[PDB]
């Protein structure tokens, strides 16, 4: 069924990570015919700025991603970013992230797949659609049967992404396709010390890809955006998630109809 | 608003193409009577690629043409200018008068259209911004233009490829109605050396997602054997697959509409 | 010989003219080895502002070109915007030049290869380099013997051009090329109701340029940029023209050892 | 300043063709003694397109051969570290550890090569702004790195492709010494797909482009026959082409530099 995966961008507590849960766990009830994943980062590898937000490391994440689980049995995915953490990260993670700018790390993508889980591959801003074969080839030569590729952009000038829609049906020719509702609309770097981005842009763009074809949605969400400590900018208020769920199931059951074979 | 659908063959290869697609247009606008149909054809592609490609059999021919598709089915007529005289004797016929994406800067071009009382569509440059065509809408608003539109075909993304930035759809609707060009948005400028390619696979899923995010109409070319074209034979909509995608767009766009955000 | 196409961006006033090709005509004494072209447009037809400054007109601009010809026996060339300007321009444009925009407009074309004079295309920001062997065709076709493609910049996302210096050689197998050395640090529509650029630039690029090897470069020049009715902040201050010139023919004579053939 | 050329083989494919490269720079270092060679080839291709392609022979090879580099010709070795724990084994050998492009905002990589002691090389991300740089030198310099570059290897421009913005050179002087990467700047990223294409063809102009805009040294993959390389077989430069390509570009930047500006 249709996949949506959603949470805080970054662990900033366990104390927030329960409340999105807690959100996640109702909409999860209310809408059956939606797998809902929950996701959080234990770790920001890649901030621009050495100053900015990282996290409380791989153990504490790891953690509280547990405590998610448990107490509202949600399906768990967090990102890795070296090797080693794939094991310890695979604990919990029922679906294990690979970062944009590591889509080809081919040690990384081995790692993950050798875990047994499911592995989400976001599409690096320097990749085309049909680079992307070839990343789905190491997964399955690595163990990997449950295969994702998020759209989430595409390098387009300075500072600035580009949805390229075309990518959606070219990467569901080798792998599930989930897009990025909300990394898609961030400007790398537009703010100097951090990356900027226009949530006007969010719930237009979900529309498109539904519209289009895929198999899941991505979005970051926090109670209060303005006060997150990673993608201010970009993370969709927790209050508005039910409603563009719906939104987009409602589109997505008219769209259906006219999704392309293969 | 009644949705607008502006369609018919790219060029005017001849007047019997026009009215064989003209009788569909008809038909169709008899069934989706809450949409409101344009036929559309250009009396001369006055910037094909090669010396050796089709333009045209002249404005003369091409206008009367128009005016036949005019007068035996009651459709309303839009065809593109090249240089400002020829808005004049366009606008005779012309309901709306298109401004070439390439043109879409020239200034007097612009007036020209403008000043004949007609309404103004303005397909935007491969190299405009969507912020960059609140000053396109300022001169034609200038020139006395109260029907203005704003065509969207795509951006330059690297050599002969063209990328289309849904963003565009509500930035451009901040200063006039947008229309989502299906057809040209998936062209390969050059693509083919001595003229341009296409991917007509992508045509339907971008069409989706333009009335998905939300527009005020669409733009198709379509010919009855899309192979046989003198022009964008790679990328013209086979005229018998026109019902099903209008069907298609009408239904995506009323399941939509109660989303599309206020600007 | 190397070619110089230098002068004011816009005609604004046959007064400016004189004193700028008072100058050009110095370095013209000068330097020998070395072709100048007096440039200036009598109407700036695509302004991004309708409120911007076009120009004098067509009639006031040729006289005032004609003015610079006589006056300092410099050979002339300006832009010309739609097929019936060709013919006048032509009594005076010892090389028509061709709009970046227009670059693909057939009928242009062929009224400036019919006046028998030579034809400079600016190549669109929508071009690739290869696509320009069709547009020396079309020139062919209509009669013209000397053509020159002109290397302005790319579309690079929004409201950037960068300039792919591949483009020289490649552009090279059917043309003399020249690079616009002003034009291709501007920033499109970047001030919002006109184009920004920086004038930094403009000295390294073409440097660049004539290490890669070209025919020539194209250079705005004004006395004083900061008031210019266009390009304000791109135009290259008059006075430092000639120590631009003087160094990029020291790295011509040095460069050219190297440049590839064909 | 001592400009700088960095130079090897693309991969470490056996420590004999090292030694055959190795011989080769040894010899022009001896003549054109106003430059410091720095020995380069990677021990590991940790992120080629396909799982199929060669990737090396391990990290205790290659550094081991490296050193046998470093240790008969007396020159300089830097190579490219993929995870965190490689920068301490590297650093015995390395005089320069290279950040790939891909991994230039990995923080845990940069401050781990940063610890080292030893002199950092940042390839900047295709997905890059020139101005982006600024933050990747301040995270080095919070690691303790004290001599740091920056390497242009071009930046993504539509899909499969490059391009150099030679504006990229004296902005990011503004923080960092600058190497501009001559062969991978004209790799077609995925071009073939499996692997990445090339224009070798362009390698010598854009390369005496650099040096009249101005930077602090060049870098080139070199081989002794290309075609047979197991990695970057269309751009590694033939190794007998090396020594006419450091001469023109010596040639080059002595003419010009007096013309570089000041930062
Ligand atoms: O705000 P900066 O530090 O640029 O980081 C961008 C975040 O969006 C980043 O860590 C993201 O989740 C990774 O690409
Ligand atoms: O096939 P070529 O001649 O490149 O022309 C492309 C057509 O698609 C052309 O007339 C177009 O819509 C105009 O820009
Ligand atoms: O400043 P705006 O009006 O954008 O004009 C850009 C000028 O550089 C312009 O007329 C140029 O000479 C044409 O492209
Ligand atoms: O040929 P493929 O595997 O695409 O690899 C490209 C190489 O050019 C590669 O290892 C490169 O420099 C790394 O990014």
């Amino acid at each position: 069924k249709f996949l949506v995966i959603a949470g805080p961008c970054a662990i900033e507590s366990e104390e927030l990570l329960l409340k999105v849960g807690e959100e996640i766990k109702r909409l999860s009830e209310k809408f059956k015919e939606v797998e809902f994943v929950f996701k959080s980062s234990f770790d920001k590898a890649n901030r621009s700025s050495i100053h900015s937000f990282r996290g409380h490391g791989l153990e504490y994440g790891v953690k509280a991603l547990r405590k998610v689980k448990e107490e509202f049995g949600l399906k768990i995915t967090t990102d890795i970013h070296e090797s080693w953490q794939a094991e310890p990260v695979a604990e919990v993670a029922d679906i294990i992230q690979i970062p944009a700018f590591l889509c080809r790390q081919t040690d990384l993508l081995l790692a993950a797949a050798k875990t047994g889980r499911a592995v989400n591959v976001k599409k690096g801003q320097f990749l085309a659609p049909w680079d992307t074969k070839n990343v789905v080839e190491k997964l399955k030569f690595g163990g990997a049967k449950e295969i994702y590729l998020t759209e989430r952009g595409t390098t387009f000038g300075y500072n600035n992404l580009v949805v390229d829609f075309r990518s959606l049906p070219i990467m569901k020719q080798w792998a599930k396709v989930i897009y990025d509702a909300t990394h898609s609309v961030q400007l790398p770097g537009g703010l100097g010390d951090k990356s900027g981005g226009m949530r006007e842009f969010i719930f237009p763009l979900i529309r498109a890809a539904v519209a289009v074809g895929c198999d899941g949605v991505f979005m970051e969400t926090h109670p209060e955006p303005e006060k997150a400590l990673s993608d201010a900018s970009t993370q969709l208020p927790l209050s508005q998630l039910e409603g563009i769920i719906e939104a987009i199931l409602e589109i997505r059951e008219v769209a259906s109809k006219y999704y392309e074979t293969i």
